[PDB]
């Protein structure tokens, strides 16, 4: 059973934009969701969560 | 006549700590979305990092 | 409201590999999978379908 | 220590009309795949179509 690698974005109640927060592995995108939401909020109420496997970011060169 | 699929765009700024959303764009592909990205969001500003990624990659959650 | 290209490949009830059989435009993973059931299978019992945005295939240089 | 994720390998043929699936394996990059895919499946026959995706950016029908 594999684990990829995920990045998340969350966007706050209070906030206008998605911000990166970190990366966690799952073994799909709803699974990642259920992880970033207890990991990287505190159970509030209109916090927006978005998962991203990482082979699906192209980055900018240094 | 080629596919212009959509991609959002995430950048870190020169002191920035982390990426933000910036908004979207229609492209062939993730070297012309970058390369698009650094124009229209960056204006090719020394040190900052541009992320994109296909709209399809993205899984959000559920209202 | 997008419609992005999905590539598809189907693998048949008798068949032991999935083979590409096409692309077509949908809103999401499974509205494609719909697509592909009722345009390239004929309603069969046992046949899988597999779909993917065209941008996550990467293909070898000629 | 990089990442390995699972990418699907799907070949063309020299004188084949469409891409199967051949096999899986783990890669840093989509094109450490592409060159890993090229020596383990087609040992470097001329005249072969190779695509590689992650594993994540496929979904399969429901049994």
């Amino acid at each position: 059973k594999e684990w990829p690698l995920w990045e998340v974005f969350v966007r706050s109640k209070q906030g206008l934009e998605h911000k990166h927060c970190g990366s966690l592995h799952a073994t799909d995108a709803q699974q990642a969701l259920h992880m970033a939401r207890d990991v990287y909020t505190r159970r509030q109420e209109g916090v927006s969560i978005w998962v991203v496997p990482s082979t699906a970011i192209t980055a900018s060169a240094p």
